[PDB]
């Protein structure tokens, strides 16, 4: 799958800690989403141009951070996207972040850190050149 796709967050590959649900502005969000839970993408196609990350995310709370790091859960970091309250679960805005230079075919995992309770709900999110 091309990284500059929109990538719906229910479509992982691999998960750990989370849960799908019904999302407000149309299909699913990820949500359930405690500090060290994560979702995994396989086989993700950076090609040679990436700049940029953008997620569509919903917090009730103060938010917290998607970690993108590539290949495992522990591993390389490419950007730390920041995500902040949106006053409701199911009201969504974008949040972006820059992204080092990367090549390839990678298997995407967005690790989510944060304070403690949930931090957000996640419905896609795209890389951008
Ligand atoms: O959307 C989720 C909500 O349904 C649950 O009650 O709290 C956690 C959120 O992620
Ligand atoms: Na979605």
């Amino acid at each position: 799958q091309s990284a500059y796709s929109r990538i719906e967050a229910e479509s992982y590959s691999n998960q750990s800690g989370i849960q799908t649900e019904t999302c407000s502005e149309g299909g699913e969000d990820v949500g359930f989403v405690e500090n060290g839970d994560y979702t995994v993408y396989n086989n993700v196609d950076f090609g040679d141009g990436v700049g940029g990350f953008q997620a569509r995310v919903a917090s009730a709370t103060s938010g917290g951070n998607i970690e993108i790091r590539l290949d495992s859960s522990t591993g390389t970091l490419i950007g730390t996207c920041p995500v902040a309250g949106t006053g409701d679960w199911q009201t969504y805005t974008d949040a972006k972040c820059t992204v080092s230079g990367v090549t390839g075919k990678h298997d995407v995992y967005l690790v989510f850190k944060g304070d403690s309770g949930y931090l957000f709900n996640l419905n896609w999110f795209t890389f951008s050149e």
